[PDB]
């Protein structure tokens, strides 16, 4: 996947003569590679004068820029044929932009492979005073212009990866029909189903999440939200939906399989009880792949993710961590069904090790706040936040002191429940305030014509909002109650059946509330993330 | 092709694949039928070789468009509404689920008050009510052209012959079988080769193609090469007719069964030496006298790989000895149980020798104009 193919897609068809031969360039290196002090230092220099003849085509084009806008604007005072006129010129500002910068990518790699076929610092020397202080960088003009036209006129995938993921869905909608009808017809067996919907829960939390995460891409792209900045991922290369969608399908299939394993009788030699090991080990492998095949690209940046954002102390704070953190917040069930797996894989809660996976992404989200706290050096919003995500282990621990007494049998149980009410109150008002004031930026002061909504919108119907405010706090209230049980305080038997039905709404309102912060995001700066 | 149909594709194939295993499963293990049923629904085989080969004529329009040889100018369709092989994909994925899951329920035990009889009825009553469906969706341009082209191949004398009209009487030249079952279906529906209709509606296609093709000799007035055709599509005829013949003289068993058995065989083997013979030459013009470094290719070729030629030619060198055998077997001469399953495991690489066969005819017909179509 080298840099060579991927400009060749966004090379000017009529400008393709004029761009320089850096794919050519490198293939004279290896041929030199696979008397010695003085013939080398001359030939190096040819590669610095090349780019002065491209340098002069962007330079012009700011001062016909300005001889041309002025005189239309005169004439247009005193409809779609007019607007058609600056398509062209927009087009080709941002390529440019492209050539400047991901030029800087391509001779660096290749500038180190010889500087140690000599060991000499001089070489490396050379090109950190004379090119990244160059004055290419000081142009500016550019985006004053931009800017200047929408204030007059508003105030006065490839064929194939679709392919699979057809293929997937396919399949994986088909095998949900028939484990429903596995599950209903064959499974009279009474051998306490519960420690197997349990740890096969741990898979469903996942699969919904990144099926959710396709339309989360969908909606983010095709609606004028950008969603790689922010990111900061790389521009060359983004995982448009259809890879998430394949992705996802692909782990719905080896679920599914497995489960379906699960649920019949295979040769009697494989025991009932590895299929879910075998499932979670290939996942985790698959994650884990050392490998340069299966997307490598994508998965070695969200394990690099991964592993920062579970140091975060150690660590600066990007927005991906933050977002991943806040993930990690909401899916608390994987880890408390990995946690049950490892436990009951060991052994066939005592010192509560349940609670403390439960509030762990919690741990880890707090801590990334004090962080950020502690970087920018401002109270505000950074201690309320903090708040508000301690006050899951508040809650977490009073209700696990609380079912302790109640086992106990100590009379401080009523006291315990009261002051637990109060703590589910604020909690649930707290985070819900928040979420709807900070993290979507809804009901503020300036909206007159869009009433208790932004002042811009970007989202078409407003019904869009309106129906997911009613959602955020209809659902909020199920998600601290979820974890409440999880927490098994009492939960003689029917405490799992609700939370494995609430954990997946769980899910959809992290893709409600994705949806929205990005939106959020990009529209206004609310965290100081950017600039 | 858009991403949409491309998707759609995708979840067909995908349910298709899923739906075979399934099959292949149930059959293996939950079929607890000792009672004669097998050679009952296996009536489905005429749902199955028209499924694979509506998938083989994709691939066949895939090949032509990537090949380079235009397959549109030729079929004389609009340029502005060609038929790209991801449709033909899709569609052919759409009948193939239906086909599945009309077997599938077949084969287990869903609620009692509709009976087992009844699926394939309707499976075979959906397949025709989308070909002929009135409406303006579903393709309703592409449908309303072959339902056309089918009404002029079945009168085919009394109208132009073009080349989408030769072309399809050839192919349901090869597939017979589906016609047998059609009928074979009629009588097991009315019951619950009297009058030799085992026969005549086996041959129809071969009587469809010749009278086609006497019709272009008279309105164009030139033997070469439309008798010599007439005359291999009679082969068939005779074939046909002979064993039928045979079949009815042994029943009855008298003394001259070795010699009608005798003048068969001097027959097949004639009338399959002398097709092949036909194919070879007339229809695909290999074995070219001016072809030197090609060996014995024509002097121009158009795939790559000459490897796929001489794997195809003994192919289908060793298949059309198979298709005549076939025919006359099912035609069941004595055939007392050793037919039905040697028709049935046949019949489907009879489909594929059509499948290599409309490759090379096509890329032949664009490269010269052995048919005299254009011009």
């Amino acid at each position: 996947m080298k840099f060579a193919e991927h400009l060749s897609a966004h090379i000017t068809p009529e400008w393709r003569k004029q761009y320089i031969q850096y794919e050519a360039f490198k293939d004279m290196l290896y041929s030199a590679q696979d008397y010695f002090a003085k013939f080398e230092e001359k030939f190096f220099q040819t590669c610095e004068k090349e780019l002065a003849k491209i340098n002069t085509f962007y330079s012009e084009k700011l001062a016909e820029a300005q001889r041309r806008f002025a005189t239309l604007q005169n004439e247009l005072q005193s409809i779609k044929d007019l607007k058609l006129a600056f398509s062209e010129f927009y087009l080709s500002l941002i390529l440019l932009q492209n050539y400047q910068n991901l030029n800087f990518t391509g001779f660096r790699k290749i500038l180190k492979k010889h500087d140690k076929i000599l060991e000499t610092s001089r070489g490396a020397d050379w090109r950190v005073a004379h090119v990244e202080v160059a004055p290419f960088y000081t142009c500016k003009k550019i985006n004053q212009l931009i800017s200047e036209t929408e204030a007059v006129v508003t105030n006065e995938a490839p064929a194939w990866t679709t392919f699979r993921v057809g293929l997937f869905c396919g399949i994986f909608i088909v095998l949900n029909i028939t484990l429903v009808l596995a599950a209903v017809f064959k499974l009279e067996t009474d051998r306490s189903i519960w420690p197997l919907i349990r740890i096969y829960r741990g898979g469903f939390l996942l699969i919904e999440f990144l099926f959710l995460l396709g339309i989360n891409t969908y909606g983010w792209r095709q609606a004028g939200v950008n969603h790689v900045l922010i990111f900061e991922l790389n521009p060359r290369s983004n995982l448009s939906h259809q890879h998430l969608f394949e992705i996802a399908g692909f782990l719905g299939i080896l679920w599914c399989l497995s489960l379906l394993a699960c649920f019949f009788a295979p040769i009697s030699v494989i025991p009932t009880y590895v299929y879910p090991l075998a499932l979670y080990g290939f996942m985790v492998f698959f994650l884990i792949n050392p490998t340069k095949t299966f997307y490598y690209k994508s998965r070695f940046w969200l394990l690099k993710l991964l592993f920062r954002v579970f140091t975060a102390p150690f660590h600066k704070v990007g927005f991906a961590d933050f977002w991943l953190a806040d993930q990690l917040n909401s899916l608390s069930v994987i880890l408390m069904d990995l946690e049950y797996m490892i436990c009951f894989y060991s052994l066939e809660y005592t010192y509560g090790v349940r609670a403390i996976v439960q509030c762990i992404p919690a741990w880890l989200r707090f801590i990334q706040c004090l962080r950020r706290y502690r970087d920018t050096k401002r109270a505000f919003p950074h201690l309320v936040n903090a708040g508000k995500y301690s006050t899951t282990f508040f809650m977490v621990t009073f209700a696990a002191l609380y079912s302790t007494h109640k086992e106990r049998g100590h009379s401080d149980t009523m006291v315990f429940f009261y002051l637990w009410i109060v703590f589910y109150i604020i909690s649930s008002c707290y985070t819900l305030i928040w979420d709807l004031k900070m993290d979507w930026g809804l009901f503020d002061k300036n909206a007159g014509e869009n009433t208790f909504l932004r002042e811009e919108i970007v989202y078409p119907q407003k019904a869009y909002y309106y129906c997911a405010i009613i959602e955020d706090v209809i659902l909020r209230f199920a998600w601290t109650i979820q974890i409440s049980i999880t927490s098994t305080t009492l939960l003689p038997h029917s405490g799992d059946i609700i939370a494995t039905v609430f954990a997946p709404l769980e899910v959809f309102r992290r893709f409600v509330w994705n949806f929205f912060r990005l939106e959020n995001e990009h529209l206004n700066n609310c965290g100081e993330f950017r600039a």
